[PDB]
């Protein structure tokens, strides 16, 4: 069963193993007024690790390196922020402080430090246009346009079809916009048609908060956007 925000104390981390080298990493944190749920990424590579987004929080984070030697034990030594928000960057400072290499694109890193998150050290180059993909080790990093924010980014995992939309995909529970402070609402499901278009394949698709689906999260992301908009 894939872990749930109500099973998941504040301050601890659990791992969920998507396929042979895939997993997801799902923390909890208390954000005005409520308990969320969050997932990033961990990939294999070969002997080392590649981390999709934070924990959120610098404790969270420890906890996530203290599970990941735990249950993996390969090293991380690169992390990958896929927006500039504290449940992707929150962290970071941990996994510097820890050896791991941390990049973001310069969007995100400055997007960071106009709003004082932590700020990835390396800037990931070939993602300023919408529809620009790179491969980054084992995973394909992909620009899809503004949605949730103006810089997330998605990722894809050729070797197991593994669709990390990050928070510009909404599981199928959310019913309603949650963050959109820093989102583009009116070019989002534009975005969300661009992922589509690319990975038409992806079989298992991972919200930056909650339940993994298919691709099915996406059209009701869109929906939720409208919903709010119109
Ligand atoms: C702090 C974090 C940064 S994205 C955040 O605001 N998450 C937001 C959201 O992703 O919309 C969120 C709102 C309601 C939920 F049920 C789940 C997630
Ligand atoms: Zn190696
Ligand atoms: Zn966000
Ligand atoms: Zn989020």
């Amino acid at each position: 069963e894939y872990p749930t925000v109500s099973e998941i104390p504040v301050g601890e981390v659990r791992l969920y193993q998507i396929a042979d080298g895939v997993w997801s990493h799902i923390a909890t944190q208390s954000f005005d007024g409520a308990v969320y749920p969050s997932n990033g990424l961990i990939v294999r590579d070969g002997d080392e690790l590649l981390l999709i987004d934070t924990a959120w929080g610098a404790k969270n984070t420890a906890a996530l390196l203290a599970e990941i030697e735990k249950q993996i034990g390969l090293p991380v030594t690169r992390a990958v922020s896929t927006h500039f928000h504290d449940d992707r960057v929150g962290g970071v400072d941990v996994l510097r402080a820890a050896g791991v290499a941390t990049y973001a694109s310069p969007s995100t890193r400055r997007l960071a430090e106009v709003e004082g998150n932590e700020i990835p050290t390396h800037s990931l180059e070939g993602l300023s246009s919408s529809g620009d993909a790179v491969r980054f080790g084992p995973v394909e990093l992909f620009y899809p346009g503004a949605a949730h924010s103006t810089d997330n980014l998605v990722v894809y995992v050729p070797s197991a079809s593994v669709l990390y939309g990050g928070c510009a995909i909404y599981e199928l529970s959310r019913t309603s916009a949650g963050n959109v402070a820093d989102a583009d609402l009116a070019e989002w499901p534009t975005s969300i048609e661009r992922i589509q278009q690319h990975y038409p394949e992806a079989q298992f698709v991972i919200p930056g908060h909650g339940l993994p689906g298919g691709l099915d999260l996406l059209k009701h992301t869109t929906n939720v956007v409208k919903a709010h908009t119109n």
